């Protein structure tokens, strides 16, 4: 079971970017796929989570309404749609796919994300 995230890298603070990440090895359409997130310094937190039908999502307080969680079980992947990022958003987001079983869940191995703030925005 392998999963790998695509996307990443810098947007300016306000800005949208879209996480990829798509499964391979077994059948994910039965179980929960999510997003977890490791800013520096802090605990690793899981960002948004959906169930295997797309008909339940959960997101953790400080990204409702800016983050989207979808999936396409045709193609076994998990998207992140991340709008109006802030700062505090800079991490190592990880995909995660879950499987009945041990070891449970599965986890790729993060792209980074970073968003600038206001400081870098001119030349000063």
């Amino acid at each position: 079971v392998q999963l790998v995230e695509s996307g990443g890298g810098l947007v300016q603070a306000g800005g949208s970017l879209r996480l990829s990440c798509a499964a391979s090895g077994s059948i994910f359409v039965n179980n929960a796929m999510g997003w977890y997130r490791q800013a520096p310094g802090k605990e690793r937190e899981l960002v948004a989570a959906i169930s295997a039908s797309g008909g339940s999502t959960y997101y953790a307080d400080s990204v409702k309404g800016r983050f989207t969680i979808s999936r396409d079980n045709a193609k076994n992947t998990v998207y992140l749609q991340m709008n109006s990022l802030k700062p505090e958003d800079t991490a190592v987001y990880y995909c995660a796919a879950d499987q009945d079983g041990y070891p449970y869940e599965y986890w790729g191995q993060g792209t980074q994300v970073t968003v600038s703030s206001l400081e870098s925005a001119w030349s000063h």
